């Protein structure tokens, strides 16, 4: 297309939503390619991580760890106007991993605080993506300081299996998993500080571990569970996006399986079947569609059950119905 | 479907046997649906994992590090009798990823020391699958400590390879990889403790640093070694399922190479070919074919090789037959220059 | 074939070239099978691989880390000819994963310092393999010294995709990446040894730790950034050939993506495509091929990007050509 082209396309702007849920979209595009638009507010801001009170300083598109879910469609431009306000202290960026060109973007949005900037580009390809912030020479700090998030590129006549037919879901749910790296003092408590560039010296010494202190689901232990668990209901098809932009994962829903699995994040290559753990290396996104066929709680995890348990990388999923005892029963329950 | 219909249906009892043979089977099923039966119980013992006589508290499925491997048809029914006995210590319970509801099963079968369940469910999927102990608040320490196994659900037509040709194997080994998390004292020497539930917090410290001491197959560095060492034979056709049910192995066969490998396990997803290493995450089984074509002492690897050779994750296969000089021949032998 | 049909085969010769370029070869074969002759010297040599005068000493194939890229195709017979110069201390041998027996050749090719052997294989299976040296009872210990590379046996009628559409690259470079584990002293001051058994304990107490010290390509920091950045053109089809002996990785081109990825390296099992980030095992080659749509300046990096910014694994690819709006623009730049 010449700018002409793109000047006339139709315009949609898009309200963002806070993860796990989802903005509204719809999974076949309703029509042609648009140019859709979206507004994010970098905020810095300290975050409470864990039940003992330790604190991360931020970094936030949006406000939330992972920053917001966008959704596309294959050919679609998507336009974003950034902003990083002036209540912040540090230079931010974002580069997409769905865009190609100049660093995925991280070249031509470069703004202090007080700055703005637009970027378009064209989603050519579909599938879940990373985005992060990669500011020259504080690459990965922004990053496991929480600024990362994913986008997802469906195509325009929605989810396939491998053989064509159609995958409708009903409900989808985006989690984001961050690797954190919280320094200790010499009595092994977290420390504390006043401002984010205070903490980087200390940071950077953790991250050269290359073990994470915490690694957690929506930006802290227990954020998706309890009360907070994701819902569906027995018969129900859910789409699960999960993103980890820095280090490997490997997802498992205990209780079912992921009945297609795109591991790679991308439609174009078939997905895997009748899954029970699956893998996304850092720096990816994935998805898995499953039908919910038993009512109950469920947990989705990291399966290094280490990270699940003690490190913080565990969600539910309560869902309801009635149970099928063709599928599982209790032939007899504990009993001396 | 039914509660009725099920109860009429044929009932076949299973002897297990200890990796990493696997009990008698047949890979493309006889009649129908089943109920197959096995029983396993559950032993809290003392194991020596190096030459050094380094101990751990094992919490072990049949008594064997890893728990056997169970094999049924999909559609089967599995029925497992669990057994804690009251010479135990812990609570545990069993999650079989092959299952669908209640946490895998582990919702329904939480037994105390002295007690007993039976679990049925239908296998669904087909594929090599982990099943592992997971007890509300002590799920890693429990997995960390040797409690796992696989199953594998065979397709009732048997395996084929992603184009439909049947792939029929002369001969199935498990191996089970295992993470252990042994806690030093002052000297760097590996601690001692009376019971489990003595070493629980300082094994959790070591789990917390995600490195584990000694990384192994079958319960013991070099347990596949020696006059342990699998076997097989030029010609022969060979599919070994692995698995580890908390950190990720990248698993090759030096001098040879897997054929066919279901690198996820799942037998409705096409195997890749003519692999190097593949890799099987953290908490999933996967299973590879291979015909040897070439006599010899193979090592089996994880091939991050300071696992392999500095941490244990090595056993050999010794291979009996002709060697062929078309595949490999020394044209000039080690001399000097 | 028979015995005299395989003696009658012809035999070409080829020069090295060290990496990150590749030899000249034809990517559909002229022909029929050969017997492919390559030639390699070892040399234990201390290399400084970052920019505080850090040293190792590296046991390199050829002189370099990694050792060279040898490419025949399917069927072709590779006959290597291994000398171990009298002015080397340790026995090398060499394991090539291509190969079927004796360890990979390992058995077979045990040579002392003043020795030579010469192997021949046949190469059955295509794909990307790994090389390494792997002396009983020191294999990690010469493998993470640099003592690794990768062959590629190409398909006889070239690349293809997953439907059978000739794929044919314009250039092709190969990326060896090395996870070192040097030892410190009590000042966190790396260790400086005079002969290389002299570090033997002190590096594998490192290896133990399972964390390296340095993670690079080409055998340093910034061994392909700045002036020796890779180059490319807008419009040409590059082929990145990786590989990692020991430790998993994650190639990511910042600002591209994988058209199509070999992840497992075999030519036989069709490509993912339209990958953001791939993963590669410990122990195995890839191959990616990109088209270059944009130009500028590309980083190439292992995408945990702690490894990448702050260990070594981070390389640039240079792209002239000119920019299209249309995939990318900057609406609004950033601004007050
Ligand atoms: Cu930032
Ligand atoms: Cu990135
Ligand atoms: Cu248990
Ligand atoms: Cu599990
Ligand atoms: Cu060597
Ligand atoms: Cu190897």
């Amino acid at each position: 297309a010449t700018a002409a082209e793109i000047a006339a396309l139709p315009r949609q702007k898009v309200e963002l939503v806070d993860p796990p849920f989802v903005h509204a979209h719809s999974q076949v595009a309703e029509g042609g390619p648009k140019v859709v638009e979206f507004t994010m507010v970098i905020e810095e801001k300290k975050i409470v991580i864990d039940d003992a009170g330790t604190e991360v300083h931020a970094m936030a598109f949006n406000g939330t760890v992972p920053g917001p879910l966008m959704v596309v469609h294959q050919d679609d431009y998507l336009e974003l106007t950034l902003i990083n306000p002036e209540t912040n202290t540090l230079m931010h960026n974002i580069d997409f991993h769905a865009a190609t060109g100049a660093l995925g973007g991280g070249g031509l949005t470069e703004i202090n605080p007080g700055e703005k900037t637009i970027l378009r580009f064209k989603a050519t390809k579909p599938g879940v993506f990373v985005y992060h912030c990669a500011p020259p020479g504080m690459v990965p700090w922004h990053v496991v300081s929480g600024m990362n998030g994913a986008i997802m590129v469906l195509p325009r006549e929605g989810l396939h299996d491998g053989k064509g037919k159609a995958l409708t879901y009903d409900k989808i749910y985006y989690v984001g998993e961050q690797d954190f790296y919280v320094p200790r003092d010499e009595n092994g408590k977290y420390k504390k500080y006043e401002a984010p560039g205070d903490a980087y010296e200390d940071t950077v010494k953790v991250m050269r571990t290359l073990t994470p202190t915490h690694v957690v689901f929506n930006g802290a232990v227990g954020a998706l569970t309890g009360d907070k668990a994701m819902t569906a209901a027995v018969g129900e098809k859910v789409l699960i996006v999960h993103s980890q932009a820095n280090r490997d994962t490997r997802p498992h829903l205990i209780g079912g399986h992921g009945d297609y699995v795109w591991a790679t994040g991308k439609f174009n290559t078939p997905p895997d079947v009748d899954q029970e753990t699956w893998f996304i290396p850092g720096g990816a996104a994935g998805a898995a569609f499953y039908t919910f066929q038993q009512p109950g709680i469920y947990a989705y995890v990291n399966h290094n059950l280490i990270e699940a348990f003690e490190l913080g990388a565990a969600a539910h999923f309560k869902v309801t119905g009635e149970w099928n005892d063709d599928l599982m029963t209790s032939v007899l329950a504990p009993s001396g």
